[PDB]
């Protein structure tokens, strides 16, 4: 029950990965053997709630890529549930200052360090109590990624990256241009700036930093100024974009 | 990608809908086929959260009637997750004064006129990138409709409908008039009047008025004084009325 | 676990039905409770297959509206499945013989007087061997009947009828005038003719007669000739007709 | 219409139950003809939502067994859809104090005593509108249990106690112990003084006092303590415990 | 409700495709819209039946690339529920021989034409009768694909081309080559010999020859030879080699 | 690639199962990890079809419990889409004789050993092509497990242990004993006399003998006499019985 995708983090082994907007255990599957080190389950229409959380980690068990989970907000009920069903690396979005980052960790940790319930039932988690002693050692294998969103959520960062039990902090670059006043372009130099020194901050703390980047060179550059977890892709622009090229390639005839 | 129940409202184009309270895409296209201008989708039951959705968007798409969609409250996450997968027109509920009704259109604009996140994968609400300057134009497009529901929201009436980017207000009877200490008799003469006046107000600000009503002479009534969206039945309504109407022709025998 | 719809057939208490569409079980409890004696579980486009059934069977029960699932065809793996999940009345369709009719009726019995398995799972047909002599008790409870869709199954209604184990026959009106030359307008004399012909003769052999007729005139009149078993109107009818009435009174 | 889980904690006859942590209609069906009184839907990993629940109540309606619904938390409009769905009794988690047990209450009841929204189309809860004078009754038979999980909440019960409409008052061992800073080990005589003098508090109180527990001979000592609605087991342990004896009788061959 | 589709056919404009092994309806519009003349429904994995063509058909309704939809098998009653879901193209598998290419098309003709079921209950193939004279228009916009697998399907291809009613005859290299004694490995000159003769006799036959070939060059050989339904990839393919060759320029 | 499941038959090892007739991915992951050697997907109610097959076998992988799909018969376009999916033994359901033991053998098989459809798309079998040389891997990985019923299948069991491909036989007692007069009574002497009979025979023609028996006893006796998949319980017996004892204990 060790965490692999923390302890390779924070080994300094950087991940390489691919964001899941397709809630589907089939892809799900078809991708985890495609060679990624991880692989972010954050899907927008899942149809089946926490069980289409479940049926992606079963499909992505044997495989080497690790699983991470991305609730769609900092919601300390949608934590729990994605913890019992079996979910140690998430990905919390919207984390704005320090006080949001301890809540998230302090929701992953059974007390006295968090407020993470025993329940009352057997739960996949502890694979219905057959891991040996799961109530002493599940806090130390949960892996808490906060996103940072927004030019108000860069400004606290020192105090977020000062957190304990975060251990890695993901600039989503969209979000953050669009908050700097400029949607849709990313690539403007004083947003590149800003990314570029977030990465080597919290680098620089001790901490992972993260990113989703679609360009490769992009991708790379992140890498060399220290990123550990990198998404390289999106399945549904992968399929998007190998659709269109195919057709064109003959045209509607 | 022009939102046309957005722009018929604009236009003092009065449209008569039907609300929704089953989930399946099959009813959804069966209805959407018989004529009327929008259906709601409103379902309580729902199995497959955006999903449904989803489906029910996908079944509706290619007929005349549009679709407005109604989230369960005035939930930020709710809201991004369905202008995603392709909503423009939303019934936001429970919106009690001006600061509520500025979240929900807050909610539903790029930066820096709101605070809807541009995100991270392709959504089907661009088309994934095909719909070309879909940054540039979705704001415009956006449709919101605030329901009230009680005497303290019809109290802050003229402050909601100061409130740029509320398209609509829609009134409930049922739940205003048992917030009024009629419940289950909405055809109280003191309910009818505060009803009525409503509607007048609102149409004299520049906004839409909105109303569920299935009495189909008081429907018309509604539509007289100013009304541009008048829901006039609900589908598990239509079908229970008429199955009842049907056995009893015959009787159990 | 009385087949009540089955024994009322027998006794010649006419049941008055509704035919399903659709596949929910949320619409299959709203109209459980609208009034009908019996429903047809016969969707087209069912999503969970035995499932569907299963959640459909689970929100009629409590209702006084008895279920009759039609399985889309003679498939004995098929029926082995709905009675497994505890349906007791089949409506089969294209049953166009009598020895169609027979694999019916046996697919329904256990040994030796049919060939339904036994199983190895518990089954919620015996609510997991809950109802005491289930095995005993089910083939009587089992209730057949055979949909004629054609003339050729016309043609051999005598011998059909014939068949020990078939408790009714179901005409079904749309499927009949077409193969009789007339689709789309089963108002056709000749159609009718036949019709009200095979209500009484299969009343006249002991067995029950049903139908599914979505005009009152004519139900009715099916009903003055002696069948037992008449659906009135379907879900996926009645919604789109009382919408398509709604939409148009506001324009 | 009328709760006969309510009437029977009302006239103190215990009722022995069993809690649900899987989905399925089909095992629901099958447990609810297994002979409890009761049964807690509780699943962490329901696909369908209130869907699931609908199936859920649909396979329980015909059998003795009363349903219990637990919502993931305090929540209006989780309880709202819930009762809508037609659920009559709820299991409410994390009452902490007086005014979160006041507000799950008011959530249940129909102006004026309480918020719960008569709505815009018919519901499962009224049969479509064939239960006569529906809205009349529903009130008085919507029974409020709440669970008491901390230190603090046990702190704050005879304040919550004191609440109109709290008919009971659950409490969960495992969360409880971990929270007094015994985490698996709630057979520590400290733990299990606080659990049975809360028992006796809220039986003395003249509402009910519920509690989950495993252990058959703990259990019979909670009954005559007073407990009245006590969950006996779990579906999923009957089952792992079940499949682990069985194989372990054979071994691996 | 004039079928495109087969229009494009007749009229000799070839159409180019993407085959769908996925059974998601998000995945399905998010194709549709990737400029295919048309997609084929093909996956072995779906989870609602009929149910998963429905929700595959509203997504792709509104855009130009036009559905196909694969049943498993030559089963009558899985034509009709995909032909009353609303399907109007059917590539029929494992047709063997003329026998069995007449009944695919029957199957999908209303008497007298075919044994098609005119059906008890509305159904979206007429829109619930909003379309006019459906029953009447229905037969003439239908259009059977056979899909021929085998030496043996091969070796009778000049009946099977006399077959009324076929549009068009599909060749699946794959089953084909394996058949033949290559399994594996479609590029053998016996294989590509058999498959490009039959795509000039099915052309001369003045009916179309379909065929799916991811390999581009190989794709365009056969259209220039007068192949006009050609699916040039599958949807779990695109995506598997994207994701694969992406994760390549990382390690 | 492996079939470790069919090498352990072949070495004599016998193998612990338990029947699956629930269709969820949380109970048969929360069963593979309960100590069976193997775990039975033979679900009467599933929802998802393939797909329901689909996320069993995920959840199974990572576990040292074995996979066996039993289709509902011995269907070969079932069989084909089980295999597709990863399905790598199955029991294959009222097997009569030797004629239908050979059928199922051949639908597992590649040709020129059977008539297994390469497909035209990926398939999770090959894992989308990654396991090198799957083509020529696949068939002897392949777990054939016939079904016998019947009295009538007991009497050609001579002839279907002379099949080759066929790896173990399957003996059902309930059905059996039904078939023999004793339904709901395999206990009778008679019954248990020709499943005893049956087992040695089996063995001794260098196959595995299977069976389900829930009796300890009687699964001791049958190991004894040489039986290698003993199906030892089933998941919804367990609970039924476990749910309805815990109740009592309060009554």
């Amino acid at each position: 029950m060790e965490n692999s995708f923390k302890a390779a983090l924070k080994a300094g082994r950087p991940q390489i990965g691919l964001w899941l907007g397709l809630s589907s255990s089939y892809s799900a599957e078809l991708l985890a053997g495609a060679g990624f080190d991880w692989l972010l389950i954050a899907g927008e229409h899942a149809p089946n709630n926490v069980q289409t959380v479940l049926t992606q980690l079963q499909a992505i068990a044997p495989y080497p890529s690790q699983p991470v989970v991305r609730p769609s907000w900092n919601d300390p009920v949608q934590i729990k549930q994605l913890l019992d069903v079996g979910t140690q690396t998430l990905l919390v979005p919207m984390v704005q200052n320090a006080d949001e980052a301890r809540e998230a960790v302090r929701a992953t940790r059974y007390p006295p360090a968090g407020i993470r319930g025993v329940g009352s039932a057997l739960a996949r988690a502890s694979r219905w109590n057959r891991i040996p002693d799961y109530l002493q050692k599940a806090n130390d294998q949960m892996c808490v990624l906060v996103q940072i969103e927004t030019r108000e959520a860069m400004k606290n960062l020192p105090q977020i990256l000062d957190v304990e039990g975060v251990d890695g902090v993901f600039i989503g670059p969209a979000d953050l241009s669009a908050d700097m006043g400029y949607a849709g372009n990313p690539q403007h130099p004083e947003v590149q700036a800003a990314i570029e020194q977030a990465i080597v901050q919290i680098r620089e703390s001790g901490k992972a930093p993260g990113i989703l980047i679609a360009n490769e060179q992009l991708a790379k550059r992140y890498l060399e100024l220290g990123a550990l977890f990198v998404a390289v892709g999106v399945d549904t622009t992968l399929l998007a974009r190998a659709a269109e090229a195919l057709a064109a390639r003959f045209g509607a005839q």
